[PDB]
């Protein structure tokens, strides 16, 4: 079961959403870690549950590899407004953020490290890639494959079907119209590379 | 009231989250009806409530027509999280589909056969047209009028007042902002002719 | 506490839904006062709670100065459903609209006479400026500043740590990507200066 306070690394903005998101499921304390300016990371810290809230995608794998390493369980966030289906897949204790209003549909699968953040829907059969963010209000129809690292900008889309390569960024407001085997920055409706 | 199980046409994607709505609202058991690779629709089965899992919207229409010539009842699958104001109309036991999220706010109708999609918004007094598809996140302004058969595609909007024509496509991500007496496909922001 | 009926000013589309939210808040009867053609406000009416549904901002402001003048309290009006962070500040009985499924995320503030929309998120940390009217499914990320009076189209966003000055247009479907001190209507995606 979860343990009764968390860890949360990353103090900042993306650091309070996810405090909220801890608080909703049940968490009676957040204990806030930041090298920055606030309590460091320590090896030696007592055992707790751990979230790793750093909205950087490149950063938040390299926090994660460091924590599991120091055999602590990096734990999923999942606000209780989120609408998963039971036959979609969310990799269990994967640092993986679920924010409010987010929906996930039939037989959709969420890797590690994932953040999907506000009233973001993953549409059934969607496969999404370890440390991918989906930004606020972005939405993935149906059959989409999103790559390892990927960032989907605020109100972002992708048609069915579609990929996008590893280590891609689709823009704010961009809409993905076309299938994108090799990696870039797509940004416009439709989404061109820029 | 609503039969024990439920005849789901089309076990397609579409089919799966139609799935997940029925047993959302209280159905034991899903009888999927595949004439392509799964058990054939026939004229002979035992009556259950039906409902047409089909996306395609001339398709969809067609077959609804087949099913109701052989007397079966093609009920609406409506989420328990859609949330639909006391003074909006939703035609009953019209093959509606309203997913996780969606919103009808007052005095909006949708007619027979509409998907109303994962988190699409119709705001007051819209009319939506018999057969049209409202995509995921797709959302009408107050007073909206789309014609029968349109598709809306995902994270589309159309600006308050405006009419869509019959049988028109509004493309993914695209906003509509002016009136559309004439059918076409309207792609971009904003909304233009292809 | 809340009244037992409460007083809704504009009897239009915008009034509708008003009165929709207001009884979801547990409200039991709604005036409408439409000084266009139905009941007239009267300075001398029974005193219960007020709420102005104007959708134009600068009208809106106007309503609620002549209401707030004759000793009337002008209530917020939140659904049910919008999830509200412990750490927003939602400013009291200031005339608020926030429509159903809204999202505020921690330490936002929202002002006086603002309208949040079906659907629409303030992310952590934003400020969102008396009157301003941020629309259906609207969204702005985390940090975002958007001015007194503003108005945020159907469909818009705010890439993070922007600002919008006040009395500004972001149209239907934009999508701000860079900070505007100096006031206008911004199109597009990107946005830009009409
Ligand atoms: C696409 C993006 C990654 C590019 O950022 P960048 O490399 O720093 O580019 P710049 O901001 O300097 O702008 C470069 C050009 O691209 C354009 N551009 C940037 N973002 C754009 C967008 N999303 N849509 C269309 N054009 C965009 C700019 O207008 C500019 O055009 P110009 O040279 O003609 O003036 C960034 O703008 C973005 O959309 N990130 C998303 C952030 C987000 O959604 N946060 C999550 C919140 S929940
Ligand atoms: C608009 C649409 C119907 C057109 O599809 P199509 O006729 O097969 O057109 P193509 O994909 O071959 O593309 C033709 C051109 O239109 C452009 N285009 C296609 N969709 C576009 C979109 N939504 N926005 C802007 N441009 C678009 C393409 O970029 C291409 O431009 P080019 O010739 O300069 O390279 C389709 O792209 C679409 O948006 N459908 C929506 C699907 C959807 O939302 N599914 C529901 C999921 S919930
Ligand atoms: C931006 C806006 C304020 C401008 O309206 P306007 O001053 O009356 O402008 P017009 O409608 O006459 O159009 C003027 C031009 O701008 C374009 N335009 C208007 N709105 C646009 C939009 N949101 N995106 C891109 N272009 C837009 C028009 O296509 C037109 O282009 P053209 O001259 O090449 O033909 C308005 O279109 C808008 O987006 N308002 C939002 C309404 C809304 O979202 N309601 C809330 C519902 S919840």
């Amino acid at each position: 079961a979860r343990t009764e306070k968390i860890y949360i690394y990353g103090a900042s903005g993306h650091g309070l959403v996810c405090e909220d998101v801890a608080k909703n499921m049940g968490y009676k304390e957040c204990i806030f870690l930041d090298d920055f300016k606030g309590m460091k990371f320590e090896s030696t810290l007592p055992k707790y549950d751990f979230f790793i809230a750093i909205g950087n995608n490149e950063i938040r794998k390299k926090i994660y590899q460091k924590i599991s390493e120091n055999g602590f369980k990096i734990v999923n966030l999942i606000h209780k407004s989120a609408l998963i289906s039971p036959s979609a897949i969310v990799e269990e204790n994967a640092g993986i953020l679920i924010m409010p209003y987010v929906v996930i549909n039939a037989k959709a699968k969420i890797e590690k490290g994932v953040i999907l953040n506000t009233s973001s829907v993953i549409e059934h059969e969607c496969v999404i890639g370890e440390f991918s963010h989906v930004s606020v209000g972005a939405k993935c129809a149906g059959n989409v494959k999103i790559g390892k690292n990927c960032f989907l900008g605020i109100n972002s889309c992708v048609l069915p079907n579609l990929s996008l390569a590893d280590d891609s960024i689709l823009g704010g407001g961009a809409t993905l119209v076309k299938n994108q085997d090799e990696k870039g920055v797509f940004v416009g409706v439709p989404a061109k590379r820029m």
